[PDB]
């Protein structure tokens, strides 16, 4: 095994900014989810925005960034174009010490971007323009890269584009082959509607062995209320499954196991984006380290919370590093012993 | 008048990131510099550079940024090309209420683009390939727009690329036609060795009415260790001129008249990118509202201190908000 882990989804550029509540409703946004929008949209939502600040993001492409700045070994596979937004995407993955190898369109459609709306309360509205992505599939599984790497984990995502389910039914045989594990996240509570079931007979052809999701999103793959009920349901249907519950932090469910580790309490709920990713990031980066389900969700927390914290979706420094660095710091100013 | 204050610069995008200090020199880059680099040590030190953040920078586009969010008019002179860069640029200045209508390039070379590596202590150290600004000149002017604007304002650094001071020649000559004022920053130290003598004759001539400058930058310009010394010169040269001095604040000079006032003080000095531009948005915004030195100086602490506590290099919040909430 060379990769611990490797994930594919949408590779996507973020230009984010602030607005208020009555700026989504002008707009027919719809605040916490992600929006699906055509190029003439993402012009018009863009000159609507104030000024931006740009930010490489993608769903599992952060979750990648994530791994490599825990300290694991990570890998990518995204659709790009041949330009500057694709060159930054590039580089920005690659800096973080991921495999990127893919290759990149050559012209129309240009790189993805997602309009990102963040409001007072940290919650994030995205409004997405798939570009480059659609041109994904599985020409772009690099063969003995699946093969070498633990996991291989997937966004819902890209359920949306044409041919991205073509490059996974393919990477989810070629891990599985070679005595690896899948994983998936939910994405979206509306990705969960408009997927339910390619979703589920996906886990349940034990295609996807690992089912990561927010308590919405897995309430709506059972279309129910009861959020009980939905665990067994999940427990069910994958191997293993972790579930965010926001700032009750997670519940990891393996048959009638559940591990509930809770979540940091935080100076402020700066931005919300990129949270989820992250704590799969962590969690995997305990899981592909034998580690227990306990101290797993515990990277996850401390993981998505750091994030959290940031106008942005990706950690800029190593966490290995500065987790570590932050807590030898807070022991020596509370002049406590090692 | 229609606008208060019109800036001219090299239109930049920053590409931002954390480095340490042996990252720098390994690297022979200059720390707290502005270092030129053509397109192929761009993509070099790109390679070499952890991951980025990126935000629409040059040192007066954000000084016009700044005008136009603490409440003022502004407008924008600067070359970008027809890329994605490009487009973001327009899309973040124009996005502000600064006017820009400057035609960008189509095709190469493309929008300029400067690293910045950003070490812990927060100081900054630039690498910026100049892409389509070379592209700038006499032709790119708006003559009804500076005749209109109160204030033009403009960078040294538009010495390095070739044609850029022509523009401004003519600038100043349509600003001062019309009853109006200039004002330049002296940019970075090593510029103002790189043309010290084309600057002073900017001063002496009455092409530049006001000059704006850091500590270092107004000793560079008389090559002298004696600060004092450098302060009363720089009197004699101009109308009016403010240097910044980091956490001491500013010193403003007035022939024998000598304004200071300190810094806010902070909680993080965090990426100190901006800070020279956002204090010259505040004192221009002050100024051109009519408004004693003093708070000019003030508006123009407040603006660098709230930049410097924050990656990227234009405030995020209102600053017409952080204005009124300070009194
Ligand atoms: N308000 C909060 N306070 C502290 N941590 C939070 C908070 N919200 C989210 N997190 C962290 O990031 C993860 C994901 O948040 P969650 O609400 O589950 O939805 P999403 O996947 O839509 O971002 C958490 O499980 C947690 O570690
Ligand atoms: N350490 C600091 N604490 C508070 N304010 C500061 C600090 N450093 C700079 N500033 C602000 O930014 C302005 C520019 O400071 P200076 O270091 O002289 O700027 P430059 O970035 O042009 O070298 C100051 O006049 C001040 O208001
Ligand atoms: N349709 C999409 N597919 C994959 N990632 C997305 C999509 N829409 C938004 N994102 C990513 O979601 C992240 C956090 O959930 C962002 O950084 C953003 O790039
Ligand atoms: N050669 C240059 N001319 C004008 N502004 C620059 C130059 N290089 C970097 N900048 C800008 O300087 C700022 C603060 O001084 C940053 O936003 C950066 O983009």
């Amino acid at each position: 095994a060379k990769y611990d882990v490797l994930t594919i989804g949408n590779a996507i550029v973020d230009i984010i900014a602030r607005c208020d509540d009555s700026f989504l409703e002008e707009n027919g946004i719809i605040k916490g989810a992600m929006n699906l929008i055509n190029a003439d949209r993402a012009e018009l939502l863009y000159s609507r925005m104030g000024p931006a600040v740009e930010a490489s993001g993608g769903s599992a492409g952060n979750t990648a960034a994530g791994v490599a700045s825990l300290g694991g070994r990570a890998a990518y596979f995204g659709k790009v174009a041949d330009d500057q937004l694709g060159e930054i995407f590039t580089h920005d993955i690659r800096a973080q010490g991921v495999h990127f190898q893919t290759k990149p369109l050559d012209g129309h459609p240009p790189t993805a971007r997602s309009m990102i709306f963040v409001t007072e309360d940290g919650e994030r509205s995205m409004n997405t323009y798939l570009g480059a992505c659609v041109e994904l599939g599985p020409e772009d599984v690099e063969d003995d890269v699946v093969a070498q790497s633990k996991v291989t984990y997937f966004e819902g995502y890209l359920w949306d584009p044409p041919r991205a389910k073509d490059a996974i039914r393919e990477a989810a045989r070629i891990a599985h082959a070679h005595g690896r594990e899948t994983a998936m996240t939910l994405s979206d509570s509306f990705c969960v509607h408009r997927y339910r079931s390619e979703f589920l007979e996906l886990m349940r052809s034990g295609t996807v062995d690992i089912v990561f999701a927010n308590r919405q999103e897995a309430l709506a793959l059972y279309e129910t209320e009861d959020f009980d009920r939905a665990l067994e349901l999940l427990a069910r249907d994958c191997k293993l499954a972790a579930v965010t519950l926001s700032e009750e932090g997670s519940v990891v469910v393996r048959g009638a196991e559940r591990v509930r580790v809770g979540a940091s309490v935080l100076e402020q709920v700066v931005d919300t984006t990129g949270a989820g990713d992250l704590y799969a990031a962590g969690f995997l980066f305990g899981y592909t380290s034998g580690r227990s389900l306990e101290e797993c969700s515990k990277l996850g927390n401390l993981a998505a919370g750091i994030v959290i914290g940031q106008i942005g979706p990706r950690p800029l420094v190593s966490l290995a590093t500065a987790a570590r660095q932050a807590a030898l710091v807070a022991e020596n100013l509370y002049f406590q012993s090692h």
